[PDB]
């Protein structure tokens, strides 16, 4: 399913943190493109440990459900590299990097058209999925990439796009679900085999918060133990002060994954705003 590429063709750069089980890397492609000519491309290297081979099975099926369709929100991968030492990703390097970030950095810039038209795009890709019966299962403001930053000049809105969900939870051990708490939704923390399309609809309402929360972690100064007994009392995240998508939120993070809207009634409830 994946097209191969030379090492003598990727040069590793920078690091740009870590992954669940993997390191992060900006690197350099050297290509043919169109026309026969001569590319030198950036690109995105993702690299699982080596201490964790375990998962490599997971680590490039997700990679590959985000390649079998094409959407103008959704990373492209450019194929894996041949190193038979190492399991290596090569993707699309989106210039400005994860929505957290920017959030965080850029606290005070952002009004709520910002966060709203975000949410739209984010809305959009996931209704996508949704007619496709993908499943992602890692929806948060740090798999959110920003191709372009909103331009104030010609009034031109930002554009996102969504990584690929990287090793699955179905198989990521038990320490790793509870610190991804309340990304990962709470019938999934009882049995992980319920992941499920309704998954998607509660971390979206979780990185709805991320961003309504300027960068703020949702239950940050909770530890593992806690995190749990929060969704054992059944507990809801406190509203963010940009308070306009609170009741999305909620809505879409809701303990009975039967009853959290369809993404077409999400995106109609973020349209009918102003
Ligand atoms: N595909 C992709 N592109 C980028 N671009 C990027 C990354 C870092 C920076 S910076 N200056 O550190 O803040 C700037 C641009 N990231 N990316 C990823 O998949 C990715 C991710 F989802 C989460 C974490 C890290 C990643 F790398």
């Amino acid at each position: 399913v994946f097209h191969k590429i030379r090492n003598e063709d990727l040069i590793f750069n920078e690091s740009l943190g870590q992954g669940t089980f993997t390191k992060i890397f900006k690197g350099v492609r050297r290509e043919v493109g169109d026309y026969g000519q001569l590319h030198e491309t950036e690109v995105l290297l993702k690299v699982l440990d080596k201490a964790h081979r375990n998962y490599s099975e997971s680590f490039f099926e997700a990679a590959s459900m985000m390649s079998k369709l094409s959407h103008k929100h959704l990373v492209l991968n450019y194929g894996v590299c041949v190193c038979g030492d190492e399991n290596i990703l090569v993707q699309e390097f989106v210039k400005f990097g994860s929505l957290d970030t920017y959030l965080k950095k850029n606290k005070n810039c952002i009004n709520i058209l910002w966060k709203l038209e975000v949410a739209k795009q984010l809305a959009a890709a996931m209704h996508f999925l949704e007619e496709n019966t993908l499943i992602h299962g890692n929806v948060c403001a740090k798999n959110i990439l920003l191709i372009r930053e909103e331009d104030r000049k010609t009034g031109n809105p930002p554009f996102i796009k969504l990584s690929d969900p990287g090793i699955s939870i179905t198989v990521l051990p038990k320490d790793i679900l509870q610190e991804r708490i309340p990304w990962v939704p709470p019938e999934c923390i009882e049995n992980p085999k319920n992941l499920n399309l309704a998954t998607d609809k509660w971390s979206f309402g979780t990185t709805l918060w991320e961003i309504c929360s300027g960068g703020d972690k949702p239950l940050s100064a909770l530890d593992s133990q806690r995190k749990l007994q929060f969704y054992e009392d059944r507990h809801q995240l406190p509203a963010p002060k940009a308070a306009e998508l609170a009741n999305l939120i909620n809505n879409c993070m809701d303990y009975e994954p039967d009853h959290r809207p369809s993404f077409r009634a999400i995106i109609r409830d973020l349209n009918s705003l102003f």
